[PDB]
């Protein structure tokens, strides 16, 4: 499977990508927008939290269709907008780019295709040297996220040394993830729930989408503690929860885990002190959709369907 290959590339090629492209990136206002569709909107949401966190600037993540059709509450008088479209030809993103440019916003074109309309129509194209072929986005989410988190810290003057450590940890992280998820009785779980706060909520939204697209399993995401306020009514044997642990909340997380378990759910924690260890600091966001991509893949195999052929999907969505 090409999809399995590209998921696995987060283990095999990440360091190379990090060292050849990310580490060379430093040699890009008041309000900064992050605009995109589907996985790219999830990516925009995740980085918007981090940018506001490390640069202390106002950010907004907006689905591109809302910008394209000017349904968003009015913008500031000027600003900077990061536009995301992996293929670079997503109609809504190109329409958004035009609307933003006509509204005095300078646009940055994030895409992996150098000859795409976004590469050619954005004010500041930023083409990523990443080869990703499959319908479902996998490694491109992590690699673009890693790059923009690293870039934000460099602009802020923050230390980026921990990104080398997390990148170095990706192979072991991947192998632990694969083996831990292999032990789940997949055929018996058909309701996936992804929980996480702030940047980890964005990771959770992206996680649900991977399982929806790859495996056709009803999946949903919530900010961690929000899950008690209604959503848990659906819990029963068959519900699988992937919880993204965050610094300092082990007590609340363990309490929620035991509660969901008593209602029938299978709960898996991602983070130190959980089932799949990884730093609980926000910087680990670029690795945290890996467990859900592996869940999606394994679950599809389990159902006997191909994660490389999701029904009805197209790489470039064109209106």
């Amino acid at each position: 499977s090409k999809t399995l290959k590209e998921i696995t590339d987060q283990k095999n090629e990440l360091k190379k990508f990090f060292e050849n492209f990310v580490l060379n990136l430093e040699k890009i206002t008041d309000e900064v927008l992050f605009v995109g569709c589907g996985s790219s909107y999830n990516l925009a949401l995740t980085i918007s939290y981090y940018f506001e966190r490390v640069l202390k600037i106002r950010t907004k993540a907006i689905p591109a269709g809302e910008v394209a059709f000017q349904k968003i509450p009015d913008l500031e008088e000027r600003g900077l907008a990061f536009l995301f479209s992996r293929t670079g030809n997503t109609t809504e993103v190109l329409l958004a780019n035009d609307v933003l440019k006509k509204r005095n916003h300078r646009t940055i074109g994030i895409t992996i295709e150098e000859e795409s309309r976004l590469a050619k129509e954005s004010d500041l194209p930023l083409v990523f040297p990443v080869r990703e072929e499959a319908i479902v986005m996998t490694k491109s989410f992590s690699m673009i996220l890693l790059s923009l988190m690293f870039l934000a810290d460099k602009i802020a003057g923050n230390s980026t040394e921990r990104f080398s450590e997390l990148v170095g940890y990706s192979p072991e992280f991947f192998d632990i993830s694969w083996k831990v998820i292999e032990k789940i009785d997949l055929k018996e779980h058909d309701h996936f729930v992804f929980l996480g706060m702030s940047e980890f909520f964005g990771v959770s939204l992206e996680s649900a989408l991977k399982c929806i697209e790859m495996s056709l399993t009803f999946s949903e995401a919530y900010s961690t503690l929000e899950y008690r306020h209604g959503p848990k009514a659906l819990v029963k044997k068959g519900t699988l929860v992937f919880m993204q642990k965050v610094s300092g909340m082990d007590e609340q997380e363990k309490r929620l885990r035991k509660e969901l378990e008593s209602l029938g759910a299978t709960v898996l924690e991602v983070g130190e002190g959980g089932d799949i260890p990884v730093s609980n600091d926000w910087k680990s966001a670029f690795l945290r959709t890996v467990p859900a991509q592996i869940l999606g893949y394994q679950k599809a195999i389990s159902r006997g369907i191909s994660p490389d052929k999701p029904p009805h999907l197209e790489k470039t969505v064109v209106l």
